[PDB]
């Protein structure tokens, strides 16, 4: 099960997370900047099956429900977004995956001098996007090898070297709250 707890924010806004028992998470939060809150696995796999509930995702304005992680070597940022707010996210589109019942966009982004698990820096993004919002209150499953290998086949390579692994609740620039339990 998981044995990580993720709770960042950039302090602009209230971010009011709460670390539950096992799997389970909430966060409530009133015009944040950007915040990245959730459970799952200190080193990240390609090959790990990711189970959630999100019992509450109601964000008011911008806000994700993400499979999230980093590599490094080289600092790749990496999402399978299930669901969103008022904001699809887009990058430069590779194609498309269709994984556990659904079919998403995968597109590649740079950030030029930005926020990072290592400070200030230059990194490229891997994003799975599906086409439509998956249902909220169910038990959800992202099989990520499906994602990394369609990654692979555009050339979307991760690092040699796995951070963190997390079902996420990100914020920017909005109100909401959040309940999640991740097995």
């Amino acid at each position: 099960t998981t044995n990580y707890w993720q709770d960042w924010t950039d302090g602009v806004g209230t971010v009011n997370a709460s670390n539950l028992a096992g799997g389970q998470y909430s966060v409530s939060w009133t015009n944040c900047g950007n915040f990245v809150v959730g459970k799952g696995w200190s080193t990240g796999s390609p090959s790990r099956v990711v189970n959630y509930n999100a019992g509450a995702f109601s964000p008011n304005g911008n806000g994700y429900l993400s499979l999230y992680g980093w590599t490094r070597s080289p600092l790749i940022e990496y999402y399978v977004v299930d669901d969103w707010g008022s904001y699809r996210p887009t990058g430069t589109y590779m194609g498309t995956v269709t994984s556990d019942g659904g079919t998403y966009d995968i597109y590649t982004a740079t950030r030029v001098n930005a926020p990072s698990i290592d400070g200030t820096q230059t990194f490229t993004q891997f994003w799975s996007v599906r086409q439509s919002k998956r249902s909220i209150g169910t038990n959800n499953t992202i099989t990520f090898a499906n994602h990394v290998n369609a990654w692979k086949s555009h050339g979307m390579n991760l690092g040699s070297s796995w951070a963190y692994q997390i079902i996420a609740t990100e914020g920017y620039q909005s109100s909401g709250y959040a309940n999640v339990t991740v097995w």
